[PDB]
C-alpha cells in the first residue's frame, strides 16, 4: 500500500513515448512503466517502430529527469502456433516482477543520491 | 481422359523420394508429380529438410529416368495469420496448373526426341 500504480490505456506502442512525456511533466509520479510486445507479423517490417520507440522512451526519460523502465520486448520468433502463446504468457509474467523489483530499486536510489 | 492421374497419400514431404522411386521403377508411369508446403514453424529449422527432398527428388528422376516434377514449395514468410492462409489457397490453385501444363509438355517432348 506504500506505493500506488495507475493504468493508463493506449492504442500501440507508437504511442508510448508522449503519453510518458505528458505524464512526467504533470509530476505526481517517481518513475513511468510501458509495457508492449512487437511482434514481426510477416507482412511488413517491425524494427524501425521498435528502435523508434526505445530511442524516444530514452529520449524522453533524459528530457524530464525522471525513470522510464522498458517492458516493450521484441521476441526472435512469434508465428502464433499456440506454443508460442503458451511460452509468453509465463515469460511475460515473470517480466513484471522483474520490472516492479527494478522499479522500487531505481526509485530508492536515485532518492538516496539526491541527498 | 487421355491421362489418368492416380493419388498417393504420404506422412511428410520427407518420405516423397523414396515413394517416387518405388512407382518410378514399377513401370506404368510416363511422369510423377510432388507436391508438399514446407513451411518454417519458428521453432526448429527447415532448410535441411527441403534441400535433402529436392536433391533427393532430383538423384531419384536422374537414376530411374522418369520425368519427376517438383510442386514443394517454401514460402519466405508464413505466420498463420489467415491473411497468409487465404493467398496461399488461391496461389497453389494456380501452381496445380502450371505443373499440369509443364508434365504434359515434358512428356510429349520426351517421346518426341525418343524416335
Amino acid at each position: 500500500g506504500s506505493v500506488e500504480v495507475e493504468i493508463f490505456d493506449v492504442p500501440g506502442a507508437y504511442e508510448i513515448p508522449l503519453h510518458a512525456k505528458t505524464l512526467a511533466r504533470t509530476g505526481r509520479y517517481a518513475a513511468i512503466v510501458g509495457a508492449a510486445f512487437v511482434i514481426d507479423g510477416g507482412i511488413y517490417r517491425h524494427d524501425f517502430v521498435a528502435t523508434a520507440v526505445i530511442n524516444g522512451m530514452m529520449q524522453v526519460q533524459l528530457e524530464t529527469e525522471v525513470p522510464v523502465l522498458s517492458v516493450v520486448l521484441t521476441p526472435h520468433h512469434f508465428h502464433e502456433s499456440k506454443e508460442h502463446h503458451d511460452f509468453f504468457h509465463a515469460h511475460f509474467k515473470v517480466k513484471g516482477v522483474e520490472a516492479a523489483h527494478a522499479a522500487l530499486q531505481i526509485v530508492s536510489e536515485r532518492s538516496r543520491i539526491a541527498a
